[PDB]
């Protein structure tokens, strides 16, 4: 029983963190083979942080004007290149502790693991979700460029996002492990700013399914609902649209409570619009919505208590 | 910027869990140099769990009994003890991951992480409190007998817990590293239920101070209070009597947002008495009690947001 929002564990992921140094700027770099990843930012003269041109800073260092730290040893940088907005850094030896891993691009709504880490040193791990925005709700300070996060499923390590950068509203920006960054975000100083966000109506459907099927009904009514009349109810309430794709998700959850998705939409409907009435679910005032159906599928028991 | 529920890296942690099996019961143990720490409970036969000898039970095994599990390689038992409710069995090989560590009996309000495991395999990690009942309000499925609570400081690891049951409320019970209970719990089948818990001031008195630092100071007022006048209030609304320990704990606090310790009390008064007028707190409606002020030292930026 209980329902938590739990990481990943990181032992295979802080096998991998290295310090990076150009001159005096140091962040985060991960490590894998013979590679060290890093953002780009680190090449950045101090007192030019409006109109950096990448690709004229980096013409102008060598192999030898990066360090690389991995614990006590110095790592020694036999090459390096651009990828968007990471460095590739190739070092003289290969990582002896890593792990079988994948570089994806998670999508908006999906969780993932954060090691929050410090020139090279992992400090703290925790679950964040990809919001509708393209940004994440993380807890950073600085010099936690480069720290990264990751989903595990099988022994194998799939690295989805590396910090950059807080924007104005305190959230948190970054790249997937190609450079690319999620949302329109770019490396700079700008007037950026993280764009309205959504409620992720999936997540809050899926913590729904996970309160019934650790014991708890209260919320749910005798009613159902149209797909597009559910629709209606969401767009004033700031909810994303369901889509019969995310209904088709529910299904494995729906058929373990016995609730038809369209039922628990109902349901949701109702608490929107009336409220919780001073009541919580799985301890929470606030719909939860960082948990994603297979993350509820993960944590849950098979058996609900019915 | 942020504030998350953080917990620590886990790696020093999975490199000392493995499987540990009697029989047809098989949960977590810890193996730690030539020694594998877990439940005594792995011991008990199926049918019989309501008044169990573990002495005589014990007894009647061998040291070829154990069967070991450390990944893919299995661990020669050469010798068992009995230590309060845990088992400690000696191996044949001490573990080349063995971390600097130490065993440590937490108090009520402090907080650590868990390794949630199964079959010897670390399946995620998660931060909790312990709570003045001397529960967790964990998450926690069948098979987590013999997960592993810990905080780290400077490369050492501290064990502080090590999981036993679920009790009928869906909160957890354990023991200390040393095989003592937290609380007033057995290992065995019983009516046991957890006592009437209550809300850690402390620690939401060291919440509001991580808001203040992150830059919201709406909740304040222009009142102070006596302690026990706070005190008064705190017994109606099952808080935890405030006491000068707990006021000189949060000086550093203090110091930091120039906000004497009994105004942030008469702050949390107002707070109780009127409710929270439908605003949050660092994302939260509820006010949040599993952060402790050296959690919120740990996390927040030395400089608050004026
Ligand atoms: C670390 O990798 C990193 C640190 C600062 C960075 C960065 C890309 C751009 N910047 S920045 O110009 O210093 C910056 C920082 C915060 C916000 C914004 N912004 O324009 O909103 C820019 C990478
Ligand atoms: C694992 O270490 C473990 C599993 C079950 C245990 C246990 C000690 C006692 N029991 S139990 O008798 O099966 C049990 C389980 C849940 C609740 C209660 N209870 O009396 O409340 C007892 C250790």
């Amino acid at each position: 029983s209980g329902f938590r929002k739990m990481a990943f564990p990181s032992g295979k992921v802080e096998g991998c963190m290295v310090q990076v140094t150009c001159g005096t700027t140091t962040l985060n770099g991960l490590w894998l083979d013979d590679t060290v990843y890093c953002p780009r930012h680190v090449i950045c003269t101090a007192e030019d942080m409006l109109n950096p041109n990448y690709e004229d800073l980096l013409i102008r260092k060598s192999n030898h004007s990066f360090l690389v730290q991995a614990g006590n040893v110095q790592l020694r940088v036999i090459g390096h290149s651009m990828q968007n907005c990471l460095l590739r850094l190739k070092v003289d030896t290969s990582n002896p502790k890593t792990p079988k891993y994948k570089f994806v691009r998670i999508q908006p709504g999906q969780t993932f693991s954060v090691l929050a880490c410090y020139n090279g040193s992992p400090s703290g791990v925790y679950q964040c979700a990809m919001r509708p925005n393209h940004t994440i709700k993380g807890s950073f300070l600085n010099g936690s460029c480069g720290s990264v996060g990751f989903n595990i499923d099988y022994d194998c390590v799939s690295f989805c996002y590396m910090h950059h950068m807080e924007l104005p509203t305190g959230v948190h920006a970054g790249t997937d492990l190609e450079g690319k960054f999620y949302g329109p975000f770019v490396d700079r100083q700008t007037a950026q700013a993280a764009g309205t966000d959504t409620t992720i109506t999936l997540n809050v459907l899926a913590w729904l399914y996970a309160a019934v099927i650790n014991g708890d009904r209260w919320f749910l009514n005798r009613f159902t609902t149209t797909l597009n009349d559910f629709n209606l109810v969401a767009m004033k309430y700031n909810y994303e649209p369901l889509t019969q794709d995310h209904v088709d998700i529910l299904g494995p959850l729906s058929a373990q409570t016995g609730i038809a998705v369209l039922d628990m939409c109902a349901a949701l409907k109702e608490l929107l619009q009336n409220g919780m009435n001073g009541r919580t679910i799985l301890g929470s005032t606030i719909l939860e919505d960082e948990f994603t159906p297979f993350d509820v599928v993960r944590q849950c028991s098979g058996v609900t208590f019915q």
